[PDB]
């Protein structure tokens, strides 16, 4: 009960910012994610024993791939915990407890490919589920490993509550599709200009949620440019084992995808910058203003990309 987690200084300083890394040490990132729930959360959201079983499950379920990684899902549950902090008073006690989980479990079980790869592979999980592949068996997983003996760590909340959260997080989950990512943005500013977007309305805070989980998930776009680009080196390693695997199908790949092609990847970055991750931290930080140093670290980070092509790095 008594039992905070602290961080050395640096670390607990640096980890309320956006732009903040986790680092290279493997070990210090369950106590990493803990530190955030208690400060998140509260210190009596979880019994600690079984949050650390949780943890360690979830730890064990992702897979040594270069870039879908336990690193990833600590990463991505990070960026959520800054989001709550800089907005503290929007969201209520099971939303807190829900995300932070939702984001260290988005991507359980990921091999390193895109759901059109399961789709051209013909692979069973495309069978079992025709939309957001990867997503809906990533909720599985965690509702797997929440029915592990001694895992229920929302074994305290009543019947309507555990529904209404693992809700919040099937939904968060599935919103990590960046296939579902374009209609909910779009639809997000509508709202917001015409002035009809209501944080009441249950189905314009799931929105809302989604959004948060895109701006989540694409955070390496928002960290120090040095941070930014070597993750950009892990993201493009999948990519091309995935061009691989496609070539062995009988099947070009995007360029994107393709390292014959890596001469047009500072290109295909200004575009993912342009067409997904400037729309998407804009509209977030129009709809909750605190989030606005993402799109400023987006921004720059657009920049160093610019001055990659004009040969000035
Ligand atoms: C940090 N960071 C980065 O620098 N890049 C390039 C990043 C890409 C993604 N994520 C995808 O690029 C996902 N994909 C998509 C791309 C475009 C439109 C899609 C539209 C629908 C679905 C999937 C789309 S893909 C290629 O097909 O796998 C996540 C983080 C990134
Ligand atoms: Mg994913
Ligand atoms: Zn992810």
């Amino acid at each position: 009960g008594l039992m905070q987690f602290t961080l050395p200084v640096r670390l607990c300083k640096e980890i309320e910012l956006f732009h903040f890394d986790i680092g290279p040490f493997e070990n210090m990132w369950p106590g990493i994610f803990v530190y955030m729930v208690h400060r998140s959360c509260g210190t009596s959201c979880f019994e600690l024993e079984k949050l650390c079983r949780f943890i360690m499950s979830v730890k064990k379920n992702y897979r040594r791939v270069p870039y879908h990684n336990w690193k990833h899902a600590v990463t991505v549950a990070h960026c959520m915990y800054a989001i709550l902090q800089n907005n503290h008073t929007l969201f209520t006690d099971l939303e807190r407890k829900g995300l932070l989980i939702a984001c260290l479990c988005h991507d359980l079980d990921h091999r390193g490919f895109s759901n059109s790869y399961l789709q051209k592979f013909d692979h069973p999980l495309a069978a079992l589920y025709s939309t957001s592949t990867m997503e809906q068996h990533h909720f599985s997983q965690t509702v797997s490993i929440l029915q592990l003996e001694g895992h229920n760590i929302f074994s305290t909340l009543s019947s309507s509550e555990y529904e209404q959260v693992l809700e919040i997080i099937r939904k968060a989950i599935i919103a990590t599709d960046l296939a579902l990512y374009f209609g909910n943005r779009k639809q997000l500013e509508e709202m917001y200009q015409t002035g009809s977007l209501n944080l009441n309305n249950q189905s314009h805070r799931d929105r809302v949620i989604g959004l948060m989980m895109t701006a989540c998930d694409l955070c390496s776009v928002t960290k120090l440019w040095p941070v930014t680009k070597l993750t950009a080196n892990d993201i493009y390693a999948e990519f091309w084992a995935e061009g691989d695997e496609m070539k062995k199908l009988g099947i070009q790949p995007i360029p994107m995808m393709d390292r014959d092609k890596k001469d047009e990847v500072p290109q295909g970055q200004l575009g993912f910058y342009n067409a997904v991750a400037i729309p998407c931290y804009t509209t977030l930080t129009q709809i909750l203003p605190p989030t606005e140093p993402l799109l400023k670290a987006c921004r720059d980070n657009l920049s160093q990309w610019e001055k990659v092509i004009r040969g000035e790095e």
